[PDB]
């Protein structure tokens, strides 16, 4: 349940002494909007919730990060501004080799290790998209998880839809809130590579001939024979955590 997920957090938060460093950044929300949680703490916790976190980190994360919006922010998030990112840290005591990583690891919390050989540019993606209702002209925002933009439905003000009253909706752009994205490839230390990719206050940190461990969600992306749709695909890390040296 996702009640009882968002139950696990708030009593986690307290105990282990998090409100204090919440209370922090809520001084400065928006403009900070990141907490890192130790995994030593998570284990320390509850080693069955610690567990989860790994095998469904998008899931358990999320309900982290409307904890901290509902019960700590509350007062500094609107419609537009409710962005929030929890971050694992410390999960070097709890690997892969880039050759080693298989399909069982998709969607898991896996850490990976590597030398830096390539990065984009850092350019914007659309995260907070407000949509202008055709009929009262009021905005919907939708959260954005994919590369193709996701529109509402339904009105968040009228409640007409599309389906049935035929109603449309006007992205606005100038209205909603974008975050920084960069991909960065990685390549086993003599060798296989993996594209990471960094968003918001992870991106443009890394730089090629860093040597990086990088903790994230392992996704997948469709490969493509120019328009037509392949069952091939390939894996890529979405990062949580990343650490570097020299
Ligand atoms: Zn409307």
């Amino acid at each position: 349940s996702e009640d009882r997920i968002k139950d696990l957090w708030r009593d986690f938060f307290r105990l282990y002494g998090y409100s204090d460093e919440i209370n922090r950044i809520h001084q400065e929300y928006p403009e900070v909007r990141t907490l890192y949680v130790s995994f030593r703490d998570l284990e320390d916790y509850n080693w069955q919730f610690a567990g989860s976190i790994l095998v469904s980190p998008e899931i358990y994360i999320r309900a982290g990060e409307e904890v901290i919006l509902q019960d700590y922010l509350l007062d500094r998030v609107t419609q537009r501004f409710n962005i929030f990112n929890l971050r694992i840290k410390d999960l070097e005591e709890k690997a892969y080799r880039i050759r080693d990583i298989r399909s069982a690891n998709i969607g898991t919390l896996i850490s990976v290790s590597g030398i830096v050989r390539k990065n984009t540019e850092v350019f914007p993606k659309l995260k907070n998209a407000a949509f202008e209702c055709s009929s009262c002209h009021g905005l919907t925002y939708v959260e954005q998880t994919e590369n193709r933009l996701s529109e509402p439905q339904v009105c968040d003000h009228c409640g007409l839809s599309r389906g049935k009253d035929k109603i449309f909706f006007k992205l606005r752009p100038n209205l909603s809130e974008f975050i920084d994205v960069q991909k960065v490839e990685i390549q086993e230390d003599p060798p296989q590579r993996i594209t990471i990719i960094t968003e918001d206050d992870l991106a443009g940190l890394l730089y090629p001939g860093n040597r990086v461990i990088v903790d994230g969600i392992l996704r997948t992306e469709q490969r493509r024979q120019g328009n037509i749709p392949l069952t091939e695909f390939f894996t890529y890390l979405y990062a949580i955590n990343v650490r570097k040296d020299v």
